């Protein structure tokens, strides 16, 4: 598809057997899922953005279904407010900025 | 241009006749700026990211160009990390998302 920016770039997402609505997000390096479990092992990490770091847990080769294409990466899991799909899936699924 | 997402959306901008670097950014709904001088008067405005909510300068209607294309709009100026450039520049240059 092409999306438009006139609204944000939400999507359905499916990880973990859930389905998340979560924002395409070229502006973030990495993927980042509000608190919910995920199988396996994992490490603490810290991310940083506007007003400052959030503490997270980073799960890696984690399988998500983005609109309907699968990708698999790193998913970092922690309070961020809102569910972000960064570039290291976004490339997964090819996708581009155009104009 | 077609931006692939392997690296960060890094383009030039040209506000207040300086040369600045900023991030492409389809997860901000607004464009937030580092500390500069900008003409005219601003209103306050409060901005909430991954980490909690900051303070920035709203500034409208203020020249800019984005990779080479003309915006004119508004301008958040605070302590962010980055300059990035959200949607509401996004759409005056024409920018989609595509997959
Ligand atoms: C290492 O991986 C990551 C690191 C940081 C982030 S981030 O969420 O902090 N962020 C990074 C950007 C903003 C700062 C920077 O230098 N780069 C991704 C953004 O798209 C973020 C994504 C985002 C975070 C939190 C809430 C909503 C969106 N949007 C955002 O901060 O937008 C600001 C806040 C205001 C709300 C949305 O628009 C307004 C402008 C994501 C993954
Ligand atoms: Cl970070
Ligand atoms: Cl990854
Ligand atoms: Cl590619
Ligand atoms: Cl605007
Ligand atoms: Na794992
Ligand atoms: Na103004």
């Amino acid at each position: 598809p092409q999306i438009t920016l006139w609204k944000r770039p939400l999507v359905t997402i499916k990880i973990g057997g859930q389905l998340k609505e979560a924002l395409l997000d070229t502006g973030a390096d990495d993927t980042v899922i509000e608190e919910m479990s995920l199988p396996g092992r994992w490490k603490p990490k810290m991310v940083g953005g506007i007003g400052g770091f959030i503490k997270v847990r980073q799960y890696d080769q984690i399988i998500i279904e983005i609109a309907g294409h699968k990708a698999i990466g790193t998913v970092l899991v922690g309070p961020t407010p809102v569910n972000i799909i960064g570039r290291n899936l976004l490339t997964q699924i090819g996708a581009t900025l155009n104009f």
